[PDB]
């Protein structure tokens, strides 16, 4: 036992690295691609499968799969390929030398955590492992053990209330909208101005425009009203062919979808309503602690303006005397991984790891509680 590994299994991105590093060394797409024809398989190099950017480059030829599409792992043969890629191709480690901490989505079934554990020990021969809930790790990365996390990533968004380290399962809310939807919606709305962003390459360009220029308006209708005379709304962006496009109200219309899912044709409540609905499914006596500790996590919470908008919307739904605080750490794109890194580097607590001997002696029930 020397250096622990942290693997945050994201719906769109795997974040992995060594405990104790400040950020993950390896970040790649959680996609597996498989040829559909034997001749194509052999002609492209005899590889049975491709993972990450290699898989994405071969789209249209390979069948792509997202084995963690909405945060829960649904295909174990594909997941084994992602973990093999993580260990051998990205981190370049021998997994049998490292205790490995894995993350899991809110509401992950016990049988799913058991299958994750079985693969780590039987397939990769890790010496020890541990599974932690992603939102709890993000709460720890913010330095608290009580609070409600809003975690918006690539394929899913959750609201997870947590009391003294315990996620309250009956109050967890899941919204199947997150960054991949926002990138698709920005491609569509830019195509409204006479531009054309439709190819794989164009989606990557639009993902860059989203991450660099979008923001959350404090009020959508008033921001639209200010747009005509604003001297700072319009931004220019140079494309790869040297053309320059102008982006204006699309900067805030795109992320407005998190608060108004009807923009992409979803009937769901927006993230401020799900936050409130989650707090109201908790014991009345812990709500004050949740309202004062709303922690944002995940890549899709990176927009400038999001904390102020969430403060405004939550204030409008909560009792008038309620103290409301939104915490949006600067490193929140990686706060799940960072929480895992903090936890896995606490060698004083090395007995919390599940070792291979313990698993062999106790069975699959050992990874829970
Ligand atoms: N600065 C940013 N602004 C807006 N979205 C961002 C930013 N940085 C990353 N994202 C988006 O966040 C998503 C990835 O977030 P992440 O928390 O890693 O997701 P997951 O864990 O579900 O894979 C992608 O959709 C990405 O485009
Ligand atoms: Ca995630
Ligand atoms: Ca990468
Ligand atoms: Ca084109
Ligand atoms: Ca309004
Ligand atoms: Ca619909
Ligand atoms: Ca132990």
């Amino acid at each position: 036992e020397t250096t622990a590994l942290v693997c945050d299994n994201g719906s769109g991105l795997v974040k992995a690295g060594f405990a104790g590093d400040d950020a993950p060394r390896a970040v790649f797409p959680s996609i597996v691609g498989r040829p559909r024809h034997q001749g194509v398989m052999v002609g492209m190099g005899q590889k049975d499968s491709y993972v990450g950017d290699e898989a994405q480059s071969k789209r249209g030829i390979l069948t792509l799969k997202y084995p963690i599409e909405h945060g829960i792992i649904t295909n174990w043969d594909d997941m084994e390929k992602i973990w093999h890629h993580t260990f051998y191709n990205e981190l370049r480690v021998a997994p049998e030398e490292h205790p490995t901490l894995l993350t899991e989505a809110p509401l992950n079934p016990k049988a799913n955590r058991e299958k994750m554990t079985q693969i780590m020990f039987e397939t990769f021969n890790v010496p020890a492992m541990y599974v932690a809930i992603q939102a709890v790790l993000s709460l720890y990365a913010s330095g608290r053990t009580t609070g409600i996390v809003l975690d918006s990533g690539d394929g899913v968004t959750h609201n997870v209330p947590i009391y003294e380290g315990y996620a309250l399962p009956h109050a967890i809310m899941r919204l199947d909208l997150a960054g991949r939807d926002l990138t698709d919606y920005l491609m569509k709305i830019l195509t409204e101005r006479g531009y054309s962003f439709v190819t794989t390459a164009e989606r990557e360009i639009v993902r860059d425009i989203k991450e660099k220029l979008c923001y959350v308006a404090l009020d959508f209708e008033n921001e639209m009203a200010t747009a005509a005379s604003s001297s700072s709304l319009e931004k220019s962006y140079e494309l790869p062919d040297g053309q320059v496009i102008t982006i204006g109200n699309e900067r805030f219309r795109c992320p407005e979808t998190l608060f108004q899912p009807s923009f992409i044709g979803m009937e769901s409540a927006g993230i401020h309503e799900t936050t409130y609905n989650s707090i109201m499914k908790c014991d009345i006596d812990i709500r004050k602690d949740l309202y004062a500790n709303n922690v944002m996590s995940g890549g899709t919470t990176m927009y400038p303006g999001i904390a102020d908008r969430m403060q405004k919307e939550i204030t409008a739904l909560a009792p008038s005397t309620m103290k409301i605080k939104i915490i949006a750490p600067p490193e929140r794109k990686y706060s799940v991984w960072i929480g895992g890194s903090i936890l896995a580097s606490l060698s004083t607590f090395q007995q919390m790891w599940i070792t291979k001997q313990e698993y062999d002696e106790a069975g699959p029930s050992i990874v829970h509680r």
